[PDB]
């Protein structure tokens, strides 16, 4: 964004031997195809080489060194305001490192050679930190001095060789140190983490002007609180990305087996920073002594605090450094620090999106190219279920999902590294999908488990109640603009009834395993702490964690056996079970994003419903309890016999007929006890045929030794004369308050005007 | 195949208990012998199935020695009638030794527990005490 700001792409060439300056470029800056260049790079990238001018060929924008600006992390485009070095002159004898990794395939003294070959006519880039073609002994000796402060390059005589290290550099070191962290990883946050950068970037690089501002700079900025995806990532890349003595707090420092020498050593390190240069105060641990001793009795603590606050306060608080407020929990943290002064500003805090995770996935799928046909971007929008930080353990687990094909389909193979295995994991969605089939988010995993279940369409029935449900799970994840559009917002939860749980529970779990987003299910039983004054702390401690997991669906076991709030007395539970609706309301009310809502409770008992929670915003679908209708019964029927081997024989018309709205939970009974009296036939004729000789061919066919493989039509009239009935003048009592429900809340006409 | 109640660590101590039960046996069954220990009386010690067995019905699962305390239970042997409820009793134990045949065959899981509704008070501690001790 700079007029100094060609558009640099590739150069012919991936070394600085093709570049290709334009014609603006030769002309506006004295740009010559063989002058010294003093170049941008990013990451301290210094670049004096002499980059062509092969504008000739064509006189298109410029053209940098591949293989040179990536070694060098430089900016394909940045304002590389290239001008003449000759100011850095070299030294006569300089430390040129001699790298054991150049040497690693150069033979013999080839080094000499080489420097032979680069002391006069280097005829190679004059600069440091990138790729440079260094060809010596039939290798790449690229045993280049790592960077010198005066003239990185020989800009002295060419016969002034350098004095050689003599210690070779091994390539672990390189590869560490090339692998930095960069600005690059700081993504997401490129509003508040890109705010605080530059406040921290402009005291540094135009300190000037904020004192020509009339006002004061800030003495400091206070960090983010970031809620456990990791700040040291952040705090990393900064102080990468600065050129400030980050001194690294650490909890174990605060520690001290003398009388004070934390709270002395502490000082001693800030004193030392503030003296040493415009350093950093890399703040680790910043939630460790986090409530100011307010509650706290530890004098050793407040001993620290006080010590802390002193650095923090007092004379020339305000040094050339400043803090980061690394906070895992800000509540923990207390006012002491949160003034700008108190600490080194008021701190912001970090949390993930899943919009941007898949920036954040982009980055992390950039680190190692792992797919080549796979919509990785797409499905990572598609799963935005995603915890955010945990996007490298699910980059993890499609890495080990491939590895374990891989590795697999054949043996260790170690020689033979395949193409497939060497350059990438995957070509595919392949490992993508295996990963997410196998990952999910790590908070609620610790939070809670599960057990698996069929599809919601592997099950039948109810396909209205089905579609809008899926139709409600879509709409925020599809075209939540369009509510936006349409100036509405979506509703928060429902309410589900049938019969007395006969496959409710069921419908639920289907339900959750067809759900495409997160679905944490809750029971009664997780909800009062014997300890008083603690079981309403689980409940808000629930609910905030559901909160946090938003977008997740909010599921729970039939509220009218969990909390009868306005169901089960005026009084509730001992001010326990009433703060617990308090704050379920106040989780159905207040004010809060609430990304994905859910309300899962059956109809146990129509009068055991709470209103609080009967009215909209804390209910809005009602618990429709429906009956197995005679198509219904039907349909649930063939449903529970497509996962079973049937026989024609059976007929599933007489079933339905017979049925005359019996239960579903009946017929899967009687489907188990034809299936028993079956199995026992079996077993029954395998033992006869088994003793009938001591050499005999027992129960040559299973299948057949049963009635059937199937089933046997008379087992199935035997289990029928062997079963009961399902309707009930109780179950008739129960319909009759659920439809005085309804049609007290139901009113008569079309109303259309 | 007995074994399907403890596991693991409980497991390895119900070894133990029979290799003990069965050198205290073969010590019982001997003198002293600590003058002729005779290492092939030893070795043809070995284990027995009496001795597994009867280390096994000493022994119990860890969970269940901190939980459950039994008494003695009579074989439905001693239980008298119910033969129809005896038969449902031993179909539902035999469904776990086969259910993976019948998932296999028909693809129908089991039921749980049946309400025995039985006469008022007169008495089905008899019939749970005879299912426990015919249970496996």
């Amino acid at each position: 964004n700079r007029p100094n700001r060609l558009i640099v792409d590739e150069a012919i060439n991936e070394d600085n031997s093709v570049v290709s300056l334009s014609q603006p470029k030769m002309d506006e800056l004295q740009l010559f195809r063989g002058d010294t260049v003093l170049l941008k790079g990013k990451k301290r990238r210094e670049a004096v080489c002499i980059v062509l001018s092969d504008d000739t060929c064509s006189d298109e924008k410029i053209r940098m060194n591949r293989v040179v600006r990536n070694n060098l992390r430089v900016r394909l485009g940045d304002v590389i305001s290239i001008q003449p070095c000759p100011d850095v002159k070299y030294g006569k004898r300089i430390h040129v490192l001699p790298i054991d990794d150049t040497v690693e395939g150069i033979t013999g003294n080839l080094f000499e050679v080489y420097l032979k070959p680069y002391f006069l006519e280097a005829y190679r880039p004059i600069r440091k930190g990138d790729i440079f073609l260094v060809r010596g002994g039939m290798r790449a000796v690229e045993f280049k001095v790592v960077e010198t402060d005066p003239s990185p390059y020989c800009i002295v005589a060419p016969d002034t060789v350098i004095h050689c290290e003599g210690e070779p550099i091994k390539r672990e070191d390189e590869e560490e140190s090339l692998n930095e962290v960069g600005y690059d990883d700081i993504g997401g946050c490129r509003k508040q983490l890109a705010q605080i950068k530059e406040m921290v970037e402009l005291p540094l690089r135009h300190p000037a002007l904020f004192k020509a501002i009339g006002v004061k700079p800030p003495r400091g900025i206070l960090l983010y609180g970031p809620p456990g995806t990791g700040k040291t990532l952040i705090a990393r890349a900064v102080a990468n990305e600065t050129g400030a003595f980050f001194f690294l707090i650490n909890g174990p420092e605060i520690m001290s087996k003398l009388a004070g020498e934390s709270e002395s050593n502490l000082r001693k390190a800030f004193e030392e920073a503030e003296k040493n240069a415009p350093a950093i105060i890399f703040i680790d641990e910043l939630d460790a002594i986090a409530p100011k001793r307010e509650k706290t009795h530890g004098e050793v603590e407040r001993r620290i605090v006080s010590q802390l606050l002193t650095l923090m306060d007092g004379l020339k608080q305000r040094a050339h450094v400043i803090v980061m407020a690394a906070t895992n929990r800000p509540n923990s943290i207390d006012p002491a620090l949160r003034r700008f002064g108190r600490f080194d500003r008021e701190v912001d805090i970090g949390i993930p999106d899943a919009t941007g995770r898949l920036e954040i996935l982009q980055i992390h799928t950039k680190n190692m190219k792992l797919a080549d046909d796979v919509d990785l971007e797409q499905v990572a929008n598609e799963t935005h279920g995603h915890v955010g930080a945990d996007l490298a353990a699910l980059c993890s687990e499609a890495a080990l999902q491939a590895i374990r094909k891989k590795m697999d389909l054949i043996d260790l193979e170690d020689e033979t590294i395949d193409a497939e295995v060497m350059n990438s994991l995957a070509v595919t969605m392949d490992d993508f999908r295996w990963a997410l089939s196998q990952s999910n988010p790590s908070a609620l995993r610790e939070t809670v488990v599960e057990v698996p279940q069929v599809t919601w369409e592997d099950i039948g029935g109810l396909e209205d109640v089905k579609r809008e449900l899926q139709e409600l799970v879509q709409y925020p994840v599809e075209h939540p603009d369009k509510f936006l559009k349409f100036g509405m917002t979506p509703s928060k939860g429902v309410l589900f009834y049938g019969p007395p749980g006969c496959g409710k529970t069921l419908l639920a779990k289907a339900i959750a395993n067809e759900c495409q987003a997160n679905f944490i299910s809750i029971k009664g039983p997780e909800l009062l702490t014997m300890w008083f004054g603690e079981s309403e702390a689980n409940v808000r401690e629930i609910f905030d964690k559901a909160r946090q997991a938003a977008p997740c669906v909010l599921f729970f076991d039939e509220l009218d056996s969990i909390a009868k709030a306005r169901g089960g007395n005026i009084g509730d539970g001992g001010g326990a079970a009433d703060r617990v609706i308090n704050q379920i309301l106040t989780e159905m009310d207040g004010m809060s994003t609430k990304k994905n809502v859910f309300i899962i409770g059956a109809t146990n008992r129509p009068d055991i419903i709470d209103p609080a929670i009967l009215r909209p915003g804390r209910l809005d679908q009602l618990i429709y309890i429906p009956l197995p209708d005679e198509k219904s019964r039907v349909a649930i029927l063939k449903a529970n016999l497509r996962k079973s081997p049937v026989a024609k024989d059976v007929d599933l018309e007489f079933l339905a007929k017979m049925t005359n709205g019996f239960s579903g939970a009946d017929l899967t009974e009687i489907c188990q006890r034809a299936c028993k009296l079956a199995i026992r036939e079996s077993i029954e004729s395998e033992i006869r045929r088994e003793r009938e000789r001591q050499t005999n061919p027992s129960a040559m066919e299973v299948e057949e030794d049963d009635p059937v493989p199937e089933i046997r039509r008379d087992h199935f009239e035997e289990a029928m004369r062997f079963a009961r009935r399902s309707v009930s003048d109780n179950d008739i009592r129960k319909y009759e308050m659920f439809a005085q429900t309804l049609q007290q809340s139901r009113g008569f006409g079309s109303f259309r005007f």
